This record gives C-alpha cells, sequence and structure tokens, in this order.
C-alpha cells in the first residue's frame, strides 16, 4: 500500500506535473488517494454531472430526453465531432448527452447547460447529492482554460470520486437514469489510452476523459474487475506550461498502480 503511495510520488516526479488520484473499493470501501482533496480544473470530466443533471429532471418530466434543441452553425465552437453533421436539425438530450460524453461535443454541451439554465444549476445539482466541492462556472469553451490557482470549473479527485459512485452506483439518480449514465460511460470512445490503458483489457470500463490548457489530461471511471466488486477511479493531472503537451499515458500508469491486484 505505502509502495503505491511510493509509485505515485515517483510518477509525479517524473512527470513534472502534479498528479491527484483517488480510488474507492467498493468490496469494502477502502481508498487510495494522492492529493485527493486539492482542486484541479475538471474540464471535459464536468460533463458527467451536466449529463446528470438533466438525467434527473428525466425522473419527473416524462420523455424529456426526446425532446429536440435547434442546432446552428453559430452554436459550433472549437470541437463539434457530432454537433456539426446536425446544423441547421434537431438533436434530442439523448443524443445530445451521448455525444457530450462519448465525443465530448463541447456543442452538445453548451445546449445542455442552456436547457438546464446555466452552469449554476450544475453547481446547484451537484449540492443536491452531497458534492460540496464541485463547482461549474463557465460553458464551453472558456471552462478549460484551467489556470494554476483558478478555482472556476474545479472540483477534488474525492469528491469527484464519490460523486461519481453516488450517480452510477448509489442513489442520486433512478434506476432507469442510472442504467442510462452508466450505458453512456460504458460507450465513451476518447478513453483508450487513459485510465482503460491501464488495466487487463477485458475488464469493464465507463469513463469519461478531459483534455484541456495546460496539459491537464484527466479521466473519471467506474471500473468492473471480473466479477468482483466495482471501482471508483479519477485520475487528474497538470502541468506547469499553458501549452503543455497531454499525458494520458500517466493516467494508465497511475491506472495501473492502483489497480492492479484487484
Amino acid at each position: 500500500v505505502q509502495q503505491v503511495q511510493k509509485k505515485l510520488a515517483a510518477l509525479e516526479k517524473q512527470s513534472g506535473g502534479r498528479l491527484g488520484v483517488a480510488l474507492i473499493n467498493t468490496a469494502d470501501n477502502s481508498q487510495v488517494l494522492y492529493r485527493a482533496d486539492e482542486r484541479f480544473a475538471m474540464c471535459s470530466t464536468s460533463k458527467v454531472m451536466t449529463a446528470a443533471a438533466v438525467l434527473k429532471q428525466s425522473e419527473t418530466h416524462d420523455g424529456i430526453l426526446q425532446q429536440k434543441m435547434t442546432i446552428k452553425k453559430a452554436d459550433l465552437t472549437n470541437w463539434n465531432p457530432v454537433t456539426e453533421k446536425y446544423v441547421g436539425n434537431t438533436m434530442t438530450l439523448a443524443e445530445l448527452s451521448a455525444a457530450t460524453l462519448q465525443y465530448s461535443d463541447n456543442t452538445a454541451m453548451n445546449k445542455l447547460l442552456a436547457h438546464l439554465g446555466g452552469p449554476g444549476n450544475v453547481t446547484a445539482f451537484a449540492r443536491s447529492i452531497g458534492d460540496t466541492t464541485f463547482r461549474l462556472d463557465r460553458k464551453e469553451p472558456e471552462l478549460n482554460t484551467a489556470i494554476p490557482g483558478d478555482e472556476r470549473d474545479t472540483t477534488s479527485p474525492l469528491a469527484m470520486a464519490k460523486s461519481l459512485r453516488k450517480l452510477t452506483l448509489g442513489d442520486a439518480l433512478a434506476g432507469p437514469q442510472r442504467a442510462q449514465l452508466v450505458d453512456w460511460l460504458k460507450g465513451n470512445t476518447t478513453g483508450g489510452q487513459s485510465i482503460r490503458a491501464g488495466l487487463p483489457a477485458h475488464w469493464v470500463v465507463g469513463d469519461k476523459t478531459g483534455a484541456c490548457d495546460y496539459g491537464t489530461t484527466n479521466d473519471i471511471a467506474v471500473i468492473w474487475p471480473e466479477d468482483r466488486a466495482p471501482l471508483v477511479l479519477v485520475t487528474y493531472f497538470t502541468q506547469p506550461q499553458q501549452d503543455a503537451k497531454w499525458r494520458k499515458d500517466v493516467l494508465a500508469a497511475a491506472a495501473k498502480i492502483v489497480t492492479e491486484g484487484k
């Protein structure tokens, strides 16, 4: 265990950046923490709490996920892998949530934020489930500045791990909604070189990555090691240079270190 701590410490030192890790083993509620209470820019990982807020609404508003929103060339941002295919057309909130979570579409995220009434409403949702650390302050793409010392759009590894657990395995969301969030996370297409890369290939994983300024490379996930109790893992990482290159390999290494033998 302290060997795990030594390995994480060495990983961070060799990386030249700041690493934040929080692992929750639901088998016994044990935890592996590294700078777990420190704040890190969430960047696209904030889309999980956002999508979850929409899901929460569907618990009391029948068919909300089928509600349509119009996409216009003017809505496009710096990253629209899915939405650019719908310019001049409509997308359902479910499609927007899927695009946001599985392709990290920025325009999709903004549509969800607009629907919800703004970032503040996502912060409110977080508080409703007991997360007093999480905070969403801006929309896309500004929420990705990840400026050192800035608390806007940040959270801690442990707070995000606990919230991810509550949302996917706990009671923060009702059954159908909980299942939909788990399905969307499992279907993510951008995590291939992150947390997943540090795990045995047949383990089942649901995750949401992040890549923004200051070489900030993030990933939060729920991991099912074969037939054993699921693990909730948050790996956040940021660097000194605003234009630093992303280090998905660092997240993979952190993941292997804390999950080996689980």
